[PDB]
């Protein structure tokens, strides 16, 4: 930790990091560069309640635990020189740094086959994006969503609630293949289909002509608007240019260190060790941005502190489904607590590997999620008969560990 | 570049690195720690002429361009403390360092299904390994090789030349799936089959009982000796323990930097950017160990020097086949120069992507390999009709670029 500190990006990872720097006792300069001209804000509401109520003043991040920070909003960091220890800004200024933190997030992947489209085609990452999409959610209009991942499905539910007709094209044979157990994804598809979403599995978009999207089975889907949610790409261009190790994401260790001295990285832009798989992955979650920002700041101020150690988890709100997912999507065994039913959906899934909990899912069952995250953290090996048995309560199981 | 320099590992990457340090003009201390009690030696001969003639004094590396280096042979580095800047040795000594270089290579993967075997099962990486295997190559004995990669096939050819019966089990539908064009691998299989090797594709070993190996199709193969060549795993344990970013290999940038200040890594142990794919990969070649060692040393002595930039290539000697392979195994087009024939095999393959050369193969055609590596390096886009046409000579094509 050398002053001054400069952070590039003003999203959750950045705000969480700089708040922790202050709270841990660092009193030197902190400057944050954010390319969006927006008071820092949280993204999860964008495909959820914001989409419904439209009040951006309900989604702002709390920067009050980060006193004495200069936020340069609406400014783009164009490059940095890690020898000179400087950052070049789009407004023509240069910032010096002792420690540089890259917290620049990720951007939606574009669909190459719609690049020449003559119909609206949007992606959803920013407040500007959400406002643009929401304005097009005219009741009785037709929306096509490309991609059956979390953003696509949250938008699908939002659009159906709004009275919009929804079709959805997914290249895989299932939804949410990235980070969800098969049992969850099968149920989720039954849910969306029951709510009127026209799901097209094992299909791809091949092009579009005069307001109509073309598919690889030689068929057509007419739509008024297309939203593409086919994943993200790390915003790692400054790091690539400056000579850091990166591959769709900046490689970092548990201290947040890049391969370049005095340069760190946090949040969606990083590729990092998942302790449960033991492999490097991009972890594209809200809880990672917050918790990794906090851990890296803490260790910078106090090098005796441990490196980042938290295990991954996320949630998704898709209409009537409040989905929570921790750890790995599969092991060698799955245990199902409750009935999997479209009538008052409520269940929990537990993934085991040789008797040890490696992942858990809760659908409309928030009470079970915290105990299971604690069992997961210690790699508990509970009685499998007990885990299934509905009589068992999980909180007491966790507390006994 | 802070003195003293300590390198862990005494293989090609280490010798190449320390020779370049001296030649570039660094005059400070250099100490090399090597766990093998052997004068530093090259590995490619081990499955080639050494296997045939057995003289280790023909395979030693030249350490004379590395004057004033203390080589601690037969010593294992057990850990390093990157805060204290020290390395703990198996003989109870500690070394201080200004710059630490991890050049510890990779180890053969074991076969889990033969772990309890009661018959000889060997892998081939070291001089000790090669000596042990060679002693078992009794004429008219039966060898089973597990793995249809380069080491397995070079051993297969060696063993057939020695009068040994060879069977070979490969899980994939083809040989050399890791880094060879399909056209090459199809030919190579025809060659080995013609030389008497019993090839078993899309099979795995499930176990062994009383001298007989069991397969996943429910069948059996009797053998006197098993050699396992199913790939390697990076020797990255010290880096993992010390908190560096690693995932079956230490992540490094083009300067050789790890995520830990003052610690670098080189050779088989690294995961690095392949400039042709733009992805991070372990590059497990002789030319990488040498050229990456040289580039990293050069840039340490002279920070104005460019980072490592060479494109990948290797060769394999399999009986009558002198195979050379550069760049990517495939693109969107392959061009075949010459006839692919078991009678006096001699041909070249050229892989293109949108007209640009991205890879090349020469079989018994060394004269063409250097010109093609030069065309590849600049991403030439030669006349495809000309590349095919036998009248064209490639050296002049390269020189014109
Ligand atoms: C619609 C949507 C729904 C989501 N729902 C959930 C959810 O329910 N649960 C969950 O766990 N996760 C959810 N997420 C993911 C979560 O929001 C992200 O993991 C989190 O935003 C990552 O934070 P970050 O700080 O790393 O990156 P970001 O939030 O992307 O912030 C990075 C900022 O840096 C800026 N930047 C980039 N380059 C430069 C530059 N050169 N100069 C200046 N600034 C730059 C970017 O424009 C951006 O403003 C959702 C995301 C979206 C978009
Ligand atoms: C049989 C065989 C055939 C090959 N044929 C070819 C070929 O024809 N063409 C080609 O391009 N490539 C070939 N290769 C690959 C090539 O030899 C390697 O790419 C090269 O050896 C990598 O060099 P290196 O210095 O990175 O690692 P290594 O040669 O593995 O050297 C690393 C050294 O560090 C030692 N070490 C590990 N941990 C410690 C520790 N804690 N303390 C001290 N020492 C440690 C290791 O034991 C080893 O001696 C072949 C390899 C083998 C084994
Ligand atoms: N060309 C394509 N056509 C159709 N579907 C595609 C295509 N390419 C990928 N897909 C599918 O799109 C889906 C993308 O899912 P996610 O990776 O969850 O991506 P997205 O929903 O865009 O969200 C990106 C990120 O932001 C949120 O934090 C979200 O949790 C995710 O981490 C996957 O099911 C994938 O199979
Ligand atoms: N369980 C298995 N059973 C049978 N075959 C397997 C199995 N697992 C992997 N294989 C096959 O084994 C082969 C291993 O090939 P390489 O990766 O070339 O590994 P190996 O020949 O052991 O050599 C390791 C390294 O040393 C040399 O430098 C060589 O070039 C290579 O880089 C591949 O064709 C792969 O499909």
């Amino acid at each position: 930790l050398k002053a001054p500190v400069v952070v590039l990006g003003a999203g959750l990872a950045s705000v969480s990091f700089v708040a922790e720097l202050r709270q841990a006792g660092y009193q030197g300069l902190i400057t944050v560069v954010g390319d969006e001209a927006e008071r820092p804000y949280d993204r999860p509401p964008l495909s959820k309640d914001f989409m419904a109520h439209g009040d951006a003043e309900k989604i702002r991040l709390d920067c009050k635990r980060a006193p004495e920070v200069e936020w340069l909003l609406g400014v783009t960091a164009q490059s940095f020189d890690p020898q000179a220890h400087t950052v070049a800004l789009s407004d023509g200024r240069t910032l010096p740094y002792g420690t540089l933190v890259l917290a620049t997030g990720a951007a939606p992947r574009a669909l190459p086959t719609l690049q020449g489209a003559t119909m609206p085609v949007h992606t959803l990452r920013t407040l500007e994006d959400a406002r643009r999409i929401q304005a097009g959610l005219r009741p009785q209009s037709r929306l096509l969503i490309v991609g059956g991942g979390v953003i696509g499905l949250e938008l699908a539910a939002t659009a159906r609630t709004a009275g919009v007709h929804v079709s959805l094209v997914e290249t895989q044979p299932r939804l949410m293949s990235r980070a969800a157990p098969a049992t969850l994804a099968d149920f989720v598809a039954r849910y969306h289909a029951a709510q009127g979403v026209d799901l097209r599995f094992e299909r791809s978009v091949t092009g579009s002509v005069d307001g109509v999207v073309l598919l690889d089975d030689g068929t057509r889907i007419a739509a008024d608007m297309v939203v593409v949610g086919i994943g993200v790409l790390a915003n790692d261009a400054l790091a690539r240019a400056a000579g850091l190790a990166c591959d769709d994401g900046i490689f970092v260790d548990a201290y947040g260190r890049t391969t370049c001295p005095d340069v760190y990285a946090l949040g969606d832009v990083t590729r990092q060790r998942n302790p449960l798989s033991g492999r490097f992955e991009r972890i594209e979650t809200w809880s990672n941005a917050q918790n990794q920002g906090i851990a890296v700041a803490r260790h910078l101020v106090d090098p005796t502190a441990p490196g980042y150690a938290e295990l991954p988890w996320y949630w998704s709100d898709q209409g009537a489904l409040r989905i929570q997912v921790a750890g790995l999507a599969s092991g060698d065994e799955e245990i199902v607590r409750g009935e999997v039913s479209l009538d008052a959906p409520k269940f929990t899934l537990i993934e085991l590997q040789k008797g040890r909990i490696v992942g858990a899912t809760c659908v409309n069952n928030a009470r079970d999620f915290a105990p299971l995250r604690r069992l997961l953290a210690v790699g508990a090996k509970p009685d499998r008969a007990a885990l299934a048995d509905p009589a068992t309560d999980l909180r007491k199981l966790a507390a006994a560990v």
